[PDB]
């Protein structure tokens, strides 16, 4: 009734699937915060969907924009009370940030990584770039090592915005590392680091039918793909094809910020049915991305009905781990952050 | 060579899939702890398979039993040195226990749940029973709440030796609760608790397997099924059948203690291909199970090379959350299990 009217207005603004739950996640988020970034964060719906919901609400008189905040009109408060939609709570563990692992034991690694990455290459708009916080990076090392995927393993880093490979060198855990990125700024920076650190067993390389040096040679890959079905499949699929065989691990990040749960379902059928891998871990908001400098240039910025820069790291991704088994094999509308 | 000889000897003892990684996980675990239960824990391989690997290792001189501990021999030290297998590290967050959620805000609920559950029915061997820690229970409530799946929601609890339906009553969050279990001791206990708490909107059912009263009527379900593909398919799929439509949630535990990753792959194909649901969260060791009193009568005890009672809660399951989408549909003991 109330809800129907909203849903059809949202459908006129986006072809991203829209459910009553979409609207409800947004309304729950709005009750807990007026900040558009944190609304996207807390609703766990993709930015362009959130915008189309908040916009529909504002057109149909349930939300107001006021003080650069998204707030419920009196009509919106009748809506949430009528549907029993409470303010979204969050009980994320304040020690691990919900990562499940503590990094107390990697404190000097953290310090070093922080120091060495002070002059890191600034994220480039045309490589869809952004890097995770050094804390995330070190949490990544602690996570991988706790699943037995680092020590004396051969590790392939497919894309390295985050400079995970520099953290891996400083940990001293891998037998060897291979890293690949399109951006020559990164690969030069990594090589300079390796050469000065004296890490010998690292190959750097600056997308199609894998070379000899990659194919079936690694124990573990990490990647953080662009957020499309095709790119997730390409990148994760190529990661899997680097793996020696059964018993090998893959790590990658998938967001709720740019991918809807309908997308997730297609991604999960690729992993399970095209690659025949098993998903061993899916950890909410494991990856915290540092806010990037080219935002005013992005579609997300043009979509926002309130132009305000984010005041915290609103953009996070879930950590996926996969493992290979017998038979495993390797190889949009919801997007806005380019 | 060493590895091949160990794998072939393990294959003579189990029909569970065996990989080099299997042997590696066990050897890595053994270097962190000699306690058999902790080895099963740390290795994240199914208990009967860890027993087979440890026996095969023993038979061939790579491990010994000393002071009730599994330890590497000199020959075993040379094997791990050769394959570069270090001791398994564990960095589980010490404050949340790796649950991702903290429960400081539910300390009232916790004491209340502990007090109400002091005299709960003892886990019956004939059913598959073990209950999670009170802390697990409340962390479940915090997780479900933080995902927007409790407050003013209709919640179906399918099986409840954990007494989640009781913690849910004390939380006051749901609009209503339905619970089903075979064990009439449990449903009696939950009725009484509903009566004393004076929670009025709970429906309790006591029977085995398959109503109007469940089908397409709930927002959220929770269940903790027996660990076979068929049981997971039936329990989780029934759970999905209680859901209204898209946008609804279910929660359930799956163990690495009693299911191999090969089994995990079949389960995940069920969830994605037969039910068409999406997996939103898979959280390692979220659920901590209270050691159960009938242990000496189980298959696990009988298989153990050393018959020592566990000194800690070694048995844990991953939390899975799923969500329904357009087109999702529901449903209309085995080789790797051993808690019997
Ligand atoms: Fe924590």
């Amino acid at each position: 009734s109330h809800m129907r009217e909203i849903i059809e207005r949202v459908k006129e603004k986006t072809t991203i699937p829209v459910y009553e739950r979409t609207i409800e996640n947004v309304l729950s988020a709005i009750q807990a915060s007026g900040d558009v970034w944190r609304i996207v964060d807390l609703s766990e719906e993709p930015l362009p969907l959130v915008v189309a919901v908040v916009t529909a609400l504002y057109e149909l008189g349930y939300v107001a924009f006021e003080n650069n905040q998204v707030i419920l009109t009196r009509k919106g408060k009748e809506l949430v009370e009528k549907y029993g939609i409470g303010p979204r709570a969050d009980y994320t563990c304040s020690h691990c940030q919900g990562r499940t692992v503590e990094i107390d034991a990697f404190s000097e690694l953290l310090e070093q990584f922080k120091e060495i990455t002070r002059d890191r290459p600034e994220p480039a708009h045309q490589f869809d770039q952004a890097y995770v916080t050094p804390e995330t990076t070190v949490a990544r090392v602690a996570l991988m090592h706790s699943r037995g995927d680092l020590e004396n393993k051969e590790v392939f880093v497919l894309g390295d915005d985050d400079l995970t490979s520099v953290a891996l060198m400083l940990s001293g855990l891998p037998k060897r590392i291979a890293v690949l990125d399109i951006d020559e700024r990164l690969t030069k920076f990594i090589e300079k680091a390796a050469d000065e650190i004296g890490y010998e067993n690292i190959e750097i390389f600056t997308r199609k039918p894998l070379p000899d040096y990659a194919l079936h040679k690694f124990d573990t890959f990490i990647t953080d793909p662009p957020e499309t079905v095709e790119a997730i499949r390409a990148f994760v699929g190529r990661g899997i094809a680097t793996l020696k065989g059964p018993g090998c691990a893959g790590y990658f990040g998938i967001t709720r910020r740019e991918s809807s749960l309908d997308k997730w379902r297609e991604i999960q059928r690729v992993l399970l049915n095209e690659f025949g891998v098993v998903i061993t871990d899916i950890i909410r908001n494991f990856n915290e991305y540092v806010n990037w400098g080219y935002v005013e240039e992005t579609r997300a910025w043009r979509l926002l009905p309130i132009k305000v820069k984010p005041s915290y790291n609103w953009y996070k991704s879930y950590m996926f781990r996969i493992q290979t088994l017998e038979g495993s094999k390797g190889f949009d509308e919801e997007s806005s952050t380019t």
